């Protein structure tokens, strides 16, 4: 991740914060759309959920400088996730309805570099979190 | 089995497939501990009843939106079976000592929901297969 | 050992790494098969047991040129056997069992010569473990 990556995730993330909440929801249903059986993992309210993950990708925004701080935190969220059925092959799956997602709500807000970035930032939480 | 159940077996099917031939001999060195009787009955190479045994519980995931079409091949299998030695009072010990061994080899990736839903296909199977 | 039987172990170790996981899962269904009576001294998860076995085999792999640097690990794995209810003429039992196993699973893969030489590095750790 070098620093014009950093200053791209920054730039994209002010226009994905205050839209977070829809893009979201919108990713559960490209997800649930794309893969009609991964659904059945997620136990809680999609609405709890969907904040859950955006409280992440804030974290991941805040941390851009220093994604190895972060080493940690996505360990124990990795394992957790193989506590809920969470398998390898799900990574690229969300990682593209994800991507698509951000691409979908915000138009040409999302530059292609943008996106370029942040699909090399979520490859490198995914590689982190499956050890 | 219902549409959550269906899709449990597929989820967490994607874990248990690449664990499939080292779950499979592990339940054979599970069911012969347990019941040392049993092991007379299995007169082939363990390492290819395995394989046998992993392929048919794949065919019951590829069939398990419609379980009633796999009736015929259960039957038949429920069939030689018989021919086999193996008698009504097997199949809850076999059932038993399966699910104990891909929740042993799995840990907690196999989940309570999953568990749940993988002792309800195999009490289909039993059922079809003893008439 | 020769340098030859050195070889032909160092050799069959890479064929029989890869697969170990499998092999050792299908050790205890073979043995507990052939022996029924064993089966009870195995008090512990078979897994775990199996990755204990196969970790100490490598160790016999990575020191083949220097057994003798060995014994002392053999002597006190040979008292911890003493203590689990393990008596000399159980030896010859898993050995054969064990290299029928290896022969099993890799077939063509584990040649003749390689077998004997096995044979002979299994006799030497169970000459030394039962002192
Ligand atoms: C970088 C990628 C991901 C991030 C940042 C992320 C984030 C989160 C967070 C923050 C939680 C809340 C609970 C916890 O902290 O343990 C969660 C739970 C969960 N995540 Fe993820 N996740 C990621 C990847 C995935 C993937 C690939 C899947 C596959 C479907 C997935 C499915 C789930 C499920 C099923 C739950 C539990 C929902 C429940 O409570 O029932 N996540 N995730
Ligand atoms: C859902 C439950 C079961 C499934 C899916 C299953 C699957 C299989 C399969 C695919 C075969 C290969 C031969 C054939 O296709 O006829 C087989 C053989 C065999 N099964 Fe099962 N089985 C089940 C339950 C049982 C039970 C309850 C026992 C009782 C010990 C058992 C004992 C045996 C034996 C002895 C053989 C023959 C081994 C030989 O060839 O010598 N199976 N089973
Ligand atoms: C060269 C031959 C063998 C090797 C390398 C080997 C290796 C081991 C290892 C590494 C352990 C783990 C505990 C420890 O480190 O003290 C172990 C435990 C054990 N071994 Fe062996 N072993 C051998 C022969 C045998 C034989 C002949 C038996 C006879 C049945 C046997 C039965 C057992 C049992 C019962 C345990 C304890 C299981 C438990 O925890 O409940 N092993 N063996």
């Amino acid at each position: 991740i070098d620093q014009k990556e950093k200053e791209l995730i920054k730039e994209s993330w002010k226009r994905i914060e205050p839209n977070k909440n829809e893009i979201g929801l919108l990713f559960y249903a490209n997800l649930f759309k794309e893969e009609p059986t991964v659904s059945v993992l997620f136990q809680n309210p999609i609405s709890s959920q969907s904040r859950k993950l955006m409280q992440v990708l804030g974290i991941l925004v805040q941390g851009i400088d220093n994604l190895e701080g972060l080493i940690p935190t996505l360990q124990d969220l990795g394992r957790r996730h193989k506590q809920y059925g969470v398998v390898d092959s799900h990574y690229p799956l969300v990682g593209d309805c994800l991507l698509k997602s951000i691409q979908e709500y915000l138009g040409q807000g999302f530059t292609e570099e943008a996106k370029a970035a942040w699909t090399k930032v979520y490859g490198i939480a995914a590689q982190v979190m499956t050890a």
